[PDB]
RNA sequence: GAACUGCAUCUGAUACUGUUGAGCUAGAGUAUGUGAGAGGAAGGUAGAAUUCCAGGUGUAGCGGUGAAAUGCGUAGAGAUCUG
């Protein structure tokens, strides 16, 4: 259907999310490294990214991209082992964007913690 | 005898303090030219980001923690794109 994808990384301290669109910006799959048996700890680490972005990538070649471009976003841990997932899972990357949220000066963060 | 460190009234001195006359420019101020600055007050505006709302794709998680759970989610969340 789609031979042009863009697999969006949004990747947090907690969890992974590895989702994989069209040019266009409609999903046709997504994984989850807490979808995929890690919990907790085991789920925050590049690994569970590296299988999530496996899954995620084996269920939208289905579709036919072979072309795909990707969009880090966030700190998290697995933000670098996704790609690596996607690139020898048979993708061809397009290119490599960090594309996180950064405010200007905006809105007031939450309170430092006291632990 | 000394002292009573005091007070009062005359006289003298004019270095310093006071009161005065004149002068001076060094302290302090004025006019004129340049310069920097998140100095102040009143309006307008921009770009990120959050939240909310309405939609398209999409499907089973999200979120959170040292772990969890409360919470959010198949009444369709989160992710992604558009207003």
């Amino acid at each position: 259907s789609v031979s042009e994808g863009i697999a969006h990384i949004h990747a947090s301290f907690n969890n992974t999310i590895v989702t994989i669109t069209d040019r266009q910006g409609n999903a046709l799959a997504w994984a989850t490294s807490g979808g995929q048996g890690f919990r907790g700890s085991r789920k925050s680490t590049p690994f569970a990214a590296q299988v999530a972005a496996e899954v995620a990538g084996k269920a939208a070649q289905e579709y036919g991209v072979k072309n795909i471009d990707v969009l880090v976003k966030g700190p998290g841990p697995g933000r670098e082992s996704a790609v690596r997932a996607l690139g020898a899972l048979g993708y061809k990357v397009n290119s490599i964007s960090d594309v996180t949220p950064i405010p200007h000066n905006g809105c007031r963060a939450p309170k430092k913690r006291r632990v």
